[PDB]
């Protein structure tokens, strides 16, 4: 077969996941259901619990957990080393981490602290640089990397302020990424998920307008979900997308394409 | 949920010409993964060579329509037919250009009025026209994807009247894309890198830029027909859920880069 | 050289002017202000009559007006000749032209007939090429080609639609003209203005909708007029915007940056 | 307040951030609004700068030097800067920032292998200093204004050898966009021009930089590279009110190379 979605024999490492409305779930959920192995990393004991508490609706033999705050160099270098002894050599990474401080958002983007600013670029930015330099070292055949991102690091979206310019570096750090890691058959590329219900997004000022607005103006008249996202993710993480890199599909029922 | 297995989904393919037509890298996709595949033509010349093609794939009924996509009665007739003969469709995929050599051959500033609008008919305006007839096949709804270059977002050497029909192909997609919508209809554009076809073979320079492509482009490598088919998989199935008036690059990065 | 935005002893043909309201007048009030010879062409008799009227607002010694339809390529190539035998070479060309059939834009999209898409296409983007063609036989020293668009080339927005896909054809046909007169040291550049009330909008549903949004959610939270593009225009056609070309110039209060 | 249309710049006031010596572009920018009669203030980070800024305003007609040391990574530097600006010109018509910094080890590496601290100090340096320069000079700006920053195409695409810098420039860009809708309420105009290759002080001594000239004169649409003064000519239309109406843009003076591929 020349086109396949069958990912028994492929090992995915997934970045992200906080609880069951985690986009990064969504990812897992399809990968699984494709027979594929899958590592997961957290920052938070909350996150830890969770996971092994998800793992049960899964269909992963052993639960391989790792604690990764993409803000140490060294819990990163370590954690894929540590994948690297346990797991071996693995054919991707799906990035679902970002954040940046409410006091930053709910302001005028211009008030934005410079402490607040880095912070959402070391997140939500940085980290995708680090994780690729380090997992490049379990990915000696090839591979995939995916990051999420939002419509806002393309345009100046109400309320997204800091958010919308780490989003920006992420998608100009996935066209760098591309061109650096393409002649080792590394691909990188992003998906611009429209708005998921999620821990992070659940109480920030008007969301609810947001996912009004997407129902009311989209093309498909309609939000979409995590598991919209994992589908897409299953594309670009398998070699189903081969010959796709610096690439950024909206998956966000075409409101990037509307005005 | 995720799915590739495409039995029971039945797609039409528009413009197989010859074994190494990008359409024809869709039908053998498609086809490996189960859909049942209606086809149309042109010229006669492209009929003998589709029925010929028929026997590499695994296709029970040949369904066979000949569509100029310059005639309003061929389309609507066609599609039907189509209707007629197989009932309800998936999906189209759009793999039709057109423009005069001299037009191509010459300064984009001494481009031929008929030259222009020709390339505008037959390269964008058709993918209205199928759209409008194909929707009528659609009622649960579906997924339609055309073929562009890189050459409808930037200005390229010797792509000229060709260029501009492209960016009429891709604003074709979007305003299909929002008008479709709602009809649970999902239109997108694949941008395919350069890939040696009838249509390309004996335009001057083509060794040139596929050598250029493997020098510059992040994957430092060609992109073929096959590859072009996966990313048409993904968009013609339920894999590309909530994706539409998108451009996707299967084209080893080069859009990416400068 | 240095800056200067003095154009006496610049000569420019303006496209398009049909009344007072006309877009291509706001670039005419203003070029005639800085002191320029200007050109006028029109189609309809109309609009000829109303010139004559308009020119007395004007400081233009000689009222030079030609009726050039664009669908005509005699006309625009005998119009272009007879400029160049009454006023000698040219510094540029201001183009305002653009026309769809009610029919298709009241319609949904798909319904677009094929008379009325290529009608689209000969008026609001072909006519540029050959205009470009015809007009490069006055400016052999170099100029400067300025078309008019709007958002709607860039994204699908509701009722615009086969201008929409006219306008992303004039818009790629401004960069083709740029690749092939840049070596002439002629370039070719778009203005997409905001809504303007003008003759061809009055009466076309929805543009009071329009108007409204720019005010609310637009940056500038305000609608921009006939002679804000008629400045832009002046940077544009001058030695201003030197080593600008196959650019795209938002005149609509910052609309085109958000989302 | 007769001609529409106007380039005369005279009761204008402009804050130049980033003249290092006589081919820095912001000078570019100095020349063309001194012309135009606008008068200008001038901030700098190194004393070396500072000696080059004095031996150049000999060159323009600027009566009175106002020239002041910001280090765009101290929140203090540029918040005491721009109030004293305020004190000694009062209000200000706009910024031009012509500011970036990237660690060469960053920059010759492959872009994976980017430190954190590289990576965060290029955003900080190139990008976060348009944040805080904007929320300061908008005290001085009552009545409006215009702020102007440069940028390059590796902002838009990844271009060999820009590496962390290409991300910085993405930041900017946003950067912009954000600028323009914020700001956009208290009539502010917030803006960026992508340049094309010129030979610089930032510039000279960064491999390859030669290979990309010839690239611009053999492929871009104008067969020829663009200098300062052009980026000036631009930065003129940007700051003065020739641009009402034009806001969160990016205008590429680079001889066309942005629309073709
Ligand atoms: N929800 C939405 O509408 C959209 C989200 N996105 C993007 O999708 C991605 C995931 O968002 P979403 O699923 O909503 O939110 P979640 O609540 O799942 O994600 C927040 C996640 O980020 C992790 N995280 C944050 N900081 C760090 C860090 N320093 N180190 C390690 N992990 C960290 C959290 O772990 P912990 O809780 O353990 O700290 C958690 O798993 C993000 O990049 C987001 O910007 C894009 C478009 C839309
Ligand atoms: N080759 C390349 O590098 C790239 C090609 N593309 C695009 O991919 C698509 C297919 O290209 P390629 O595979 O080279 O094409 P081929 O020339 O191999 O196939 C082209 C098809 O267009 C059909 N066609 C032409 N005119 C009409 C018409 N008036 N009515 C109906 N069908 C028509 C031809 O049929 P007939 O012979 O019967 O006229 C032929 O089947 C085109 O849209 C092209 O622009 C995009 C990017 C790259
Ligand atoms: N108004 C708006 O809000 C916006 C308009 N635009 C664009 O701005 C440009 C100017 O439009 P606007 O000022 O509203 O239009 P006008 O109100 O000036 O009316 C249309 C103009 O088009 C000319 N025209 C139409 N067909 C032809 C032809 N075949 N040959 C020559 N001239 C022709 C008309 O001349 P006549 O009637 O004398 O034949 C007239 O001058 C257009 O290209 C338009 O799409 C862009 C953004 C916003
Ligand atoms: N040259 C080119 O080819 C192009 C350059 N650009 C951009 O134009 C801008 C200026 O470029 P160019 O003329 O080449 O640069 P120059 O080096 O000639 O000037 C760079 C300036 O950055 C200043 N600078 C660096 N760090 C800081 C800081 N922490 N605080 C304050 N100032 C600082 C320097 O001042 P000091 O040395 O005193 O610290 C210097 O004035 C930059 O944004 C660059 O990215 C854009 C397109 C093309
Ligand atoms: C324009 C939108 C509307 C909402 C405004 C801003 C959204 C910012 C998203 C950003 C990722 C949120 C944070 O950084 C959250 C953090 O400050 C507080 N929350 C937490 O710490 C929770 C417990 C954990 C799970 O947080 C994290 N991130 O770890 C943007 C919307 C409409 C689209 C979105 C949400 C895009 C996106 O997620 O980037
Ligand atoms: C920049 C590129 C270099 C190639 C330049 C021009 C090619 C344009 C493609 C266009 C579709 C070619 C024709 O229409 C060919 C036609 O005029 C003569 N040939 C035929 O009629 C044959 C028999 C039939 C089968 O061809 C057709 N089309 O019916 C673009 C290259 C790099 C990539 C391409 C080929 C892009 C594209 O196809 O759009
Ligand atoms: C979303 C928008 C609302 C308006 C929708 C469609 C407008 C299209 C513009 C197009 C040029 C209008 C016509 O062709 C009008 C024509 O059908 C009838 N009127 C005329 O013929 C008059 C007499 C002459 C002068 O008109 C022409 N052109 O010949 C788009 C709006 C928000 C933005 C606009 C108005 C853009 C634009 O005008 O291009
Ligand atoms: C892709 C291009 C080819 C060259 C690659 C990288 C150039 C990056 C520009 C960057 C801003 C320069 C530095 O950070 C250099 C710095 O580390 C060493 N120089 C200095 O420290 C001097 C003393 C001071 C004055 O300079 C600064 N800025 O602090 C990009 C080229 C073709 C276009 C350019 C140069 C764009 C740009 O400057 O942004």
């Amino acid at each position: 077969h020349m086109a396949s979605l069958n990912l028994e024999n492929k090992t995915y490492v997934i970045m992200g996941i906080a609880n069951k409305r985690s986009i990064a779930f969504g990812v897992a959920k399809v990968l699984d259901q494709l027979g594929a192995k899958l590592v997961f990393t957290y920052r938070k004991e909350r996150s830890r619990k969770e996971l092994e508490k998800l793992l049960e609706q899964l269909n992963q033999p052993e639960a391989h957990l790792y604690q990764i705050d993409v803000q140490s160099d060294e819990e990163v270098i370590n954690g894929f080393e540590q994948i690297g002894k346990d797991v071996g050599n693995i054919d991707g990474v799906y990035h679902s981490i970002a954040f940046a401080n409410m006091e930053d958002l709910r302001g005028r983007f211009s008030e934005t602290s410079r402490e607040g600013f880095l912070l959402a670029q070391d997140i939500s930015s940085y980290s995708l640089t680090i994780v690729a330099h380090e997992a490049k070292k379990l990915m000696p055949e090839g591979g995939s990397i995916v990051a999420t991102t939002y419509l806002g690091g393309e345009f100046a979206v109400q309320n997204y302020n800091v958010m919308g310019v780490a989003k920006a570096s992420l998608e100009a750090n996935v066209k760098y990424l591309a061109l650096d890691l393409g002649p080792d058959n590394i691909r990188v590329n992003a998906i611009s998920a429209g708005p998921i219900r999620t821990l992070s997004a659940k109480g920030v000022g008007g969301f609810n307008t947001i996912l009004k607005e997407i129902e009311e103006r989209a093309p498909l008249k309609r939000n979409v979900d995590q598991v919209e996202v994992g589908k897409t993710a299953a594309y670009l993480l398998s070699d189903l997308s081969s010959g796709v890199t610096g690439e950024n599909i909206h998956v966000d029922s075409g409101f990037h394409a509307i005005k």
